[PDB]
RNA sequence: GUUGGUGGCUGCGGGAAUCUCAGACACCUUAAACGCUCAUGGAGGCUAUGUCAGACCUGGGCAAUGGUCUGCGAAGUGAGAAUCACGCGACGUCGUGUGAGGUUCAAGAGU
């Protein structure tokens, strides 16, 4: 019953509590990348690295890493060791990216909801919007940079999602459509979930965007406000995708107890709704494909 | 140089659709296309079809035929505005601070 969810929420941050956010970015990746050539020359463990960085935040040259908060910096240390230890069972650089986030673990209330407002640990009081209720207690917060004037905190907490009710039908036959993005059946009656609209139109607005910032010198100013258009346009492309794709999911698994482009996004969301709602999933030519596809997922069940 | 009817390009409204509002518009019963302003800039920008190859393809090779915009100024470059209500400061505006923004549906995300 208790989920992690990331109840992710807009931050409207001032300019001080929006410069600290690109100070502690910034930081996070800079002792990624000084580490990272630590290692890479070292042929470190996880005290020797820890001790480092204290010793780099108390380091004159490098005092500003005490500025910013400690766990987005023990946190990037420890995305360090996973990736070096994956390369050994030594990776690139972290790049500026206009997409970058760190997260700060949660430690004697140290982040509070508020009613139109976020507390985080070196920020304060950061005012948000679309702040959906919460009644868990937070893990952490992964504020992040989406585009320049884009903000976002992935306030993770552990919410007690509860079971969904009895499900209307019992399966939902899904296939990739090639012109619908699928086709659902309940078993009878095929409704076939045409792709969302202005898609077509969205993807033409990116490919107008790539190459805008392609005509564009890099480094420019002008190039970075293409860039943050580009980033813009993803976002929306993104949130179009995701919110055709959420509300696909949770009208299925609404309606259906079981479900038989961005389709990756598609199943993740599939699953992990199914997971949260208690459901299950088995995991001419369209109809019958779909109406396949949902008989021998449910025969795989039972 | 037009009172009027339909359409969505851009900005805020957390997200999608829709809607107000605003910066521009576009056609005339049609439902498509497009963000805008100023300065600089000086010849290119967009698109359809063909190619495996400019969104270059994989040390080798291809960048063709048309339409469209464009010297009445393209790309690039620098600077700006784009919801509402209260104040504060300075000359009806400009900054600056705070607050609010409709309906339905939805909302785990990140290296």
């Amino acid at each position: 019953m208790i989920r992690n969810k990331a109840f992710v929420v807009r931050l409207y941050p001032n300019a001080a509590q929006t410069e600290l956010i690109n100070r502690t970015l910034g930081s996070a990746r800079f002792v990624y990348n000084h580490f990272l050539a630590r290692r890479i020359a070292a042929y470190l463990t996880y005290g020797q690295t820890s001790s480092e960085l204290t010793l780099l935040k108390q380091a004159e040259e490098t005092s500003w890493l005490s500025e910013v908060d400690k766990f987005a910096l023990q946190n990037s240390l420890k995305n360090l060791e996973t990736a070096y230890k994956n390369f050994f069972r030594f990776p690139r650089f972290r790049k500026k990216r206009t997409g970058e986030s760190y997260r700060t673990q949660f430690t004697n209330n140290n982040i509070q909801i508020g009613e139109g407002r976020l507390k985080l640990p070196k920020l304060g009081w950061v005012k948000t919007k679309g702040q959906q209720d919460i009644q868990g207690k937070i893990l952490n917060v992964t504020v992040r940079r989406i585009h320049e004037g884009h903000y976002e905190a992935s306030v993770l907490c552990e919410v007690e999602i509860p079971y969904l009710p009895a499900a209307p039908k019992f399966a939902a036959g899904v296939d990739v459509g090639i012109k619908d993005f699928a086709i659902v059946t309940d078993g009878v009656r095929f409704k076939h979930e045409q792709n969302p609209k202005y898609y077509r139109s969205t993807l033409k607005r990116l490919r107008k965007a790539q190459q805008t910032l392609s005509r564009r010198k890099k480094g420019s100013a002008r190039y970075g406000k293409a860039k943050t258009k580009l980033a813009r346009i993803h976002k929306r492309i993104v949130n179009k995708r995701q919110d055709f794709l959420h509300k696909l999911t949770t009208s299925l698994v609404r309606e259906y107890e079981i479900i038989g482009a961005g389709w990756g996004e598609f199943i993740r969301q599939l699953e992990y709704k199914a997971a949260w709602y208690g459901r299950l999933v088995s995991k001419d030519r369209d109809e019958n494909a779909a109406l396949n596809i949902r008989r021998e997922a449910l025969v795989a069940a039972g």
